[PDB]
């Protein structure tokens, strides 16, 4: 079969930071299969267009061949293009689906260092706060964002699994143009967090349809909210009816179909996983690795997370900090050279509030200088809850 060489999948999502991007194709000849983009955009109902062809150039494989991806001008941002390279019959073709970042660059701090991820308590506390944290340098600290949560929960009068949004979740989405956006025109990737939610639905649940159709409808409001993917935790639901065909046995197994039908329905868009519960474990699904369908692991606070199939620690976090309550330790000099050393692309925290700042930022000291060159800086601003208007901090507290 043919991947991409460097990631050594087969679809691969590459996101610009500059004019070029050079990779290798891995088995003959490679090249672009125009024709071939719609059978894939019908395979996964998406509708991505052909990256411009000239755009592309390959060094015949010698098997790998080295292709440089360069970006260009014409193009509409926040739209996602496909390169479809081609040499069973699906192991003939690999995927690029290319994004161009260069002018949502703000949370972007460079090549091979580790990226933040951050849970809202929505609840409670507008995820434009995201906008508190910058390095001194300017950058902002917190790369993929969280709005925790909404649910999974039966519908009852349709018979079957549905996205619950309670009344501040959907107040995000309904006024998303003015509370999520300006996240994502910095360059701040922004999930949807899903949550099981006491009842006979859960994300480790579903039957294979029941799974499918879960999935699919995660994707559709990714799509309509223009988000950028999903994150799974696996808590809070109650045993399932067994009799109803959405459901089946609570297992990783179970929770895995759900991951890899997601990262169908959505392909250029993150499927990350909490591991707790029955979650994350399984590395297989229809004979396809998890690296493939698992972009993010996070950990329970205190934990740092593994990978499984041949996803590697840049994967997963090597620390989880809850902001709230106090523990799993915080984001030192020592900290941060440990997290390198082991080689972790991710640090998680949880539930940050302006009120808490000064115990959230004493917990980020020294690890930016080790982690960036650039410690975080002092907070000046926070939001309100649903309040798009920047307030002084602390003075307007
Ligand atoms: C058990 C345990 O412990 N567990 C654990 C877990 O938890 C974890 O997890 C993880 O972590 C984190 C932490 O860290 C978390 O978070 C958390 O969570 C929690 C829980 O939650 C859940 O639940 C709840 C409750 O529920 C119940 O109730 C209700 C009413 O109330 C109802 O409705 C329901 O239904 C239920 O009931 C039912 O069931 C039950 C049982 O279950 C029974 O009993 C009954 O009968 C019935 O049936 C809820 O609520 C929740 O939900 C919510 O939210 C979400 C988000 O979050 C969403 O999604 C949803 O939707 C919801 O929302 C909505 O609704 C509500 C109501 O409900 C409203 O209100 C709203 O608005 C909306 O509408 C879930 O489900 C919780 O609790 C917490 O919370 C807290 O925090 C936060 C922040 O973070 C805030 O925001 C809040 O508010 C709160 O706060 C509070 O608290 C705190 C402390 O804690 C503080 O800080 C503050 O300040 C406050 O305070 C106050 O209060 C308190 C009391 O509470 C007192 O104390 C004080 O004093 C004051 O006053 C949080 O959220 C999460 O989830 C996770 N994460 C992730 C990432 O995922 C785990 C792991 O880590 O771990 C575990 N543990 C263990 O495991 C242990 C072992 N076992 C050993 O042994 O060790």
């Amino acid at each position: 079969y043919l991947r991409d060489g460097k990631s050594n999948l087969v679809s691969k999502v590459v996101e610009l930071h500059g004019e070029t991007y050079a990779t290798t194709v891995k088995m003959a000849k490679v090249k672009i299969d125009a024709a071939y983009l719609e059978t894939y955009n019908k395979a996964h109902n998406t509708d991505f267009a052909l990256y411009p062809q000239d755009l592309v150039t390959f060094a015949i494989l010698t098997a790998e061949v080295e292709m440089t991806i360069r970006a260009g001008e014409g193009l509409q941002e926040d739209k996602t293009y496909a390169i479809p390279v081609a040499i069973d019959e699906d192991a003939k073709h690999c995927i690029y689906l290319v994004k161009d970042m260069r002018n949502a660059g703000d949370a972007y701090k460079g090549e091979g260092v580790m990226q933040g991820y951050l849970f809202f308590e929505v609840n409670d506390v507008n995820p434009l706060n995201t906008l508190s944290f910058q390095l001194e340098n300017g950058k902002l600290l917190w790369d993929v964002v969280v709005l925790f949560a909404a649910n999974i929960n039966y519908d009852a009068e349709a018979g079957r699994p549905r996205v619950q949004c309670n009344p501040n979740v959907q107040y995000l989405l309904d006024n998303n143009e003015t509370l999520l956006q300006p996240l994502r025109r910095r360059g701040v990737k922004v999930l949807l967090g899903l949550l099981g939610n006491h009842d006979i639905t859960g994300l480790a649940q579903l039957s294979e349809q029941g799974a499918k159709d879960f999935a699919r409808e995660v994707a559709q409001y990714c799509k309509a909210y223009n988000l950028d993917g999903v994150n799974y935790a696996d808590l809070y639901s109650n045993s399932p009816d067994l009799s109803n065909p959405s459901l089946t046995n609570p297992s990783t197994a179970a929770a895995a179909r759900l991951c890899y039908e997601t990262k169908q329905a959505m392909p250029d868009k993150l499927v990350t996983v909490f591991d707790w519960g029955q979650m994350y474990g399984v590395a297989t699904v229809d004979g396809v690795d998890a690296k493939e369908w698992i972009d993010i692991v996070v950990a329970n606070y205190g934990s740092a997370a593994y990978p499984i199939g041949q996803m590697t620690k840049k994967q997963c976090s090597g620390i989880s900090m809850e902001f709230n309550l106090g523990g799993g330790g915080s984001l030192s000099a020592s900290k941060a050279q440990s997290m390198i050393d082991g080689g972790y692309g991710w640090f998680m925290g949880f539930a940050p509030s302006p009120a808490k700042y000064g115990s959230v930022f004493s917990r980020l000291q020294g690890g930016g200088e080790v982690l960036y060159g650039s410690n975080v800086a002092a907070p000046t601003i926070f939001y309100k809850k649903n309040d798009p208007t920047p307030y002084k901090y602390p003075d307007d507290l």
